[PDB]
């Protein structure tokens, strides 16, 4: 499931260096060029997206009162609920996301740094197992990058 493995690559890439600050140097697995780029997109997206709506992530952060595994676990009905059950568009993904990496952040401030990666495999789960259809119809991250790609300015 090339899909499905891509996903969970850029997404616990995107929230382990949004929690730590560091890149990770690995190199990619498969699509190594596609995931470099789409990764490239999120850190330009997704950070503002963050900022754009802080005042609503922060709400809703305490609202969900994350302490440890267990309520870890029980984001997955959450993200279902909220993100599966309405409309998709590449903005609404990347809010998904980018709210897991809000997350991911809390998770390293309440130093519960191991939840990160279960994290990011539910994120990916809801994503890719509710969403496929969608996204191969999209050109999946490649789609995403072009969706995203800036031409450069002149002079
Ligand atoms: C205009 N906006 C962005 C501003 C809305 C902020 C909301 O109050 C709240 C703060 C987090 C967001 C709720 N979640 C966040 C949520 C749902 C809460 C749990 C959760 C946990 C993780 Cl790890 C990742 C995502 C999520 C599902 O992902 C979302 C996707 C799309 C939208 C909203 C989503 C979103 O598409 C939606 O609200 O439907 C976002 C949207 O329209």
């Amino acid at each position: 499931d090339e899909l499905y493995r891509q996903s969970l690559e850029i997404i616990s890439r995107y929230l382990r260096e949004q929690a730590t600050g560091a890149k990770d140097t690995k190199p990619m697995g498969r699509s190594g060029a596609t995931s470099r780029k789409a990764l490239e997109t999120l850190r330009r997206v997704g950070d503002g997206v963050q900022r754009n709506h802080e005042t609503a992530f922060q709400g809703m952060l305490r609202k969900l009162d994350i302490k440890n595994e267990d309520d870890v676990k029980s984001l997955s009905r959450v993200m279902i609920h909220v993100f599966s059950d309405g409309v998709t568009n590449w903005g609404r993904i990347v809010t998904l996301i980018s709210f897991g990496a809000f997350v991911a952040k809390h998770l390293k401030t309440i130093n519960q740094e191991s939840c990160i990666e279960p994290l990011a495999e539910s994120i990916t789960d809801v994503l890719v197992r509710t969403k496929r259809d969608w996204l191969v119809k999209q050109r999946g991250w490649d789609g995403f990058v072009e969706f995203f790609h800036v031409e450069d300015l002149e002079g």
